[PDB]
């Protein structure tokens, strides 16, 4: 039994488009849905098509890194944009963040294609199978696109990436019914007051199903509040499971005090420091003590020290390149977590500017 008149149905994908410069990001996102909620990042709804989806375009990437990173925790699917010679520092930095992510489920859209020829295309798909071998990438199919309606070939490869897109969506759907189960976990990435609603949080569902009127809780604010309506593309909804974009009512709570990277869900650790198992990138700097790193969890993002680095529970001066060590965290802010949660860190004044993937030990 549900709501309304016909159910929802778990037909739904959440996209990333990413990508370096010039590589069409912007133009894909826009030809692949109505332009919704723009903050560093901008949403493309589209519940026209079978799945209620949602393109999120990272457009303040590369300029900061939260809008990647933003944009990649509340997809399930990624979309790397690379232009004909596109192979330059940020899809490298692309290609290395998505990899310190595990993101499973992506596409190659190799953009531009009225641009360039078939044999040059042929020649990056090449290349492209070398950079990647041996990292979540390698099997992701690259497909030759435009979003030229001028074009010799208008919009060539746009509906093979459609196709492909629902192909992993149909994947994605399994893995998250697998979820459902889970205790339910809502991870925020916009909050604002709405006339006559009062506060609205927007989000999506990492696991288990939300209920309307659950009552449970905001952290790290560690509030008790009360769902009073989740909204899908549009229209209220009783339940929302896995993977389900949301906007919900709150009661109890004030738009004013809620962040993106909050979560609702009935328990959550909240720290101010934090001790990670940590897996460093072979392209960065040596991590050293009381040194400054940037730390991402969820859909939060701040400055951090190293207060201490470990191997094999010992004490050392320096965690090298392409090392797995413990790394002792200290930061200003409350995060709220779950120990399911990646931590990634960034060092921002580097070109590449990942640095490590860790998980709170």
């Amino acid at each position: 039994h549900s709501s309304g008149l016909v159910p929802r149905g778990s037909h739904m994908a959440n996209v990333a488009i990413i990508g370096t410069e010039k590589s069409g990001r912007t133009s894909l996102a826009a030809n692949l849905g109505k332009k919704g909620t723009s903050s560093d990042i901008t949403m493309y709804n589209n519940d026209k098509e079978g799945r209620n989806m949602v393109f999120v375009d990272a457009h303040s990437y590369p300029k900061t890194l939260k809008s990647l990173i933003t944009a990649l925790n509340i997809s399930d699917i990624a979309v790397l944009c690379i232009p004909p010679q596109g192979l330059d520092a940020h899809t490298g930095e692309c290609i290395i963040a998505l990899d310190l992510l595990g993101f499973k489920h992506g596409i190659i859209a190799l953009t531009r294609s009225d641009s360039t020829h078939m044999h040059a295309i042929d020649e990056l798909k090449a290349k492209l199978k070398v950079i990647t071998s041996g990292t979540v990438l390698q099997d992701w199919e690259c497909i030759s696109l435009n979003t030229n309606k001028s074009a010799k070939n208008p919009f060539e490869g746009v509906d093979e990436l459609k196709a492909r897109i629902n192909e992993v969506a149909e994947k994605i759907e399994a893995e998250n019914a697998e979820l459902n189960s889970l205790p339910a976990r809502i991870f925020i990435d916009h909050a604002f007051n709405v006339t006559g609603k009062g506060c609205v949080v927007l989000g999506v569902v990492k696991q288990g199903i939300s209920k309307d009127k659950d009552k449970t809780k905001i952290f790290p604010l560690d509030r008790d509040i009360e769902i009073r309506s989740i909204q899908s593309h549009d229209v209220d909804i009783d339940s929302a499971p896995a993977g389900t974009r949301v906007g919900m009512r709150l009661k109890n709570v004030q738009a004013k005090d809620i962040e993106r990277g909050f979560i609702i869900s009935d328990k959550e650790i909240v720290t101010t420091d934090y001790t990670l198992e940590c897996t460093v990138s072979k392209f960065t700097k040596k991590i050293e003590p009381a040194s400054v790193l940037h730390l991402f969890v969820g859909l939060q993002s701040e400055p951090v020290r190293v207060e201490k680095i470990l191997v094999d529970g010992n004490e050392v001066e320096e965690a090298k390149p392409g090392s797995t060590c413990v790394l002792e965290l200290s930061g200003n802010k409350k995060l709220a977590y779950s120990k399911q949660d990646r931590f990634l860190l960034a060092n921002l004044d580097l070109t590449q500017r990942f640095a490590a993937y860790g998980f709170s030990k």
